[PDB]
């Protein structure tokens, strides 16, 4: 899900 990806 996001946030929490590092691109998001």
């Amino acid at each position: 899900g996001c946030p929490x990806q590092p691109w998001c």
